[PDB]
DNA sequence: AATAAGAGGAAGTGGG
DNA sequence: TCCCACTTCCTCTTA
């Protein structure tokens, strides 16, 4: 099963969703979800996941926070952005 | 108040 | 057994 960070990079880099995430700053990996439109993202992660309740947002970052001790995902002092780091980035 | 981002402890579910 | 990689639920904090 596809890891969280890697289905939001796809995202990214695929452009399928260019009104729910974008990137803030590509180099540095940084990218910023849509306040009005995150949920439509959030809901694709919870049906590709298959998993048995509908996925929201909030449960989605969530699991982000979960990233922050590991280094995949930093959230960032900015609304509703967060950082990939170098190693992600370069696979 | 109404809305909402950001947070995390705790327990549950998957698939090793 | 017991960790993976979240998911789900609940409550709190700040703006």
């Amino acid at each position: 099963k596809i890891r969280l960070y890697q289905f939001l990079l796809d995202l990214l880099r695929s452009g399928d969703m260019k009104d729910s995430i974008w990137w803030v700053d590509k180099d540095k990996g940084t990218f910023q979800f849509s306040s009005k439109h995150k949920e439509a993202l959030a809901h694709r992660w919870g049906i590709q996941k298959g998993n048995r309740k509908k996925m929201t947002y909030q449960k989605m970052a969530r699991a982000l926070r979960n990233y922050g001790k590991t280094g995949e995902v930093k959230k960032v002092k900015k609304k509703l952005t967060y950082q990939f780091s170098g190693e992600v980035l370069g696979r």
